């Protein structure tokens, strides 16, 4: 039936719904940090969340997504392996059911408890749904989440989950700084995949950083609360939202440090 994380519809299921499931490009990937070629020609990311415009939160059935006005260049990251400017529409996180997974990518098999997707598009495909059908179409910032103290500026967003506990749900949530999540080292790892997610097209560009950030334990609980049910449906708990690792087949993972 429609795809999801469950036993009959997740992601070993997905391939039949959609075959680029089985792709070559295909996301997310254990980075193994020591087969990671270290690239000095790659330039330092460069995150310009200033003007950054957050319009609402929204459980979607398979995560929360808060999403930004992407209509002008508010907030946008360049640099890195990047060619051209591509805008921040969305940013949603995957989480397990326990603090030792959760996260898509690994880092030497490694899971963390959470990973924050920054979701851009290419401003040169002109809209989202353009992007999406180009090689070089989106770069999702992928921020791993490790289990310690509080990340006060995520605390907003998890505030407001309360309003949106079921599927279908959004609440309004402005002015949210997006910068409050990033960590402290912009230094990242860099390779060719798609989407976690059907339809798992292979347009990203995935900067991985290095560093994680730490959130606390009662502020992933509070992800672990949502639900993937609409409301007055049977309730299902909102945990383990991620995509296993998959092949990295033809690929070189390129690392902007030493
Ligand atoms: C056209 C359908 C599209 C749906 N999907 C996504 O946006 C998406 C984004 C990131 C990732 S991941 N896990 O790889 O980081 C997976 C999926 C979608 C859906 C609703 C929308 N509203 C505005 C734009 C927009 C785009
Ligand atoms: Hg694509
Ligand atoms: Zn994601």
């Amino acid at each position: 039936h429609h795809w999801g994380y469950g036993k009959h519809n997740g992601p070993e299921h997905w391939h039949k719904d959609f075959p680029i499931a089985k792709g070559e490009r295909q996301s997310p990937v254990d980075i193994d940090t020591h087969t990671a070629k270290y690239d000095p020609s790659l330039k330092p990311l460069s995150v310009s969340y200033d003007q950054a415009t957050s319009l609402r939160i929204l459980n979607n059935g398979h995560a929360f997504n808060v999403e930004f006005d992407d209509s002008q260049d508010k907030a946008v990251l360049k640099g890195g392996p990047l060619d051209g400017t591509y805008r921040l529409i969305q940013f949603h996180f995957h989480w397990g059911s326990l603090d030792g997974q959760g996260s898509e990518h690994t880092v030497d098999k490694k899971k963390y408890a959470a990973e924050l997707h920054l979701v851009h598009w290419n401003t040169k495909y002109g809209d989202f749904g353009k992007a999406v059908q180009q090689p070089d179409g989106l770069a999702v910032l992928g921020i791993f989440l490790k289990v310690g103290s509080a990340k006060p500026g995520l605390q907003k967003v998890v505030d407001v989950l309360d309003s949106i506990k079921t599927k279908g749900k959004s609440a309004d949530f402005t002015n949210f700084d997006p910068r409050g999540l990033l960590p402290e080292s912009l230094d990242y790892w860099t390779y060719p995949g798609s989407l976690t997610t059907p339809p798992l097209l292979e347009c990203v560009t995935w900067i991985v950083l290095k560093e994680p950030i730490s959130v606390s334990s009662e502020q992933v609980l509070k992800f672990r609360k949502l639900n993937f049910n609409g409301e007055g449906e049977p309730e299902e708990l909102m945990v383990d939202n991620w995509r296993p690792a998959q092949p990295l087949k033809n690929r070189q993972i390129k690392a902007s440090f030493k």
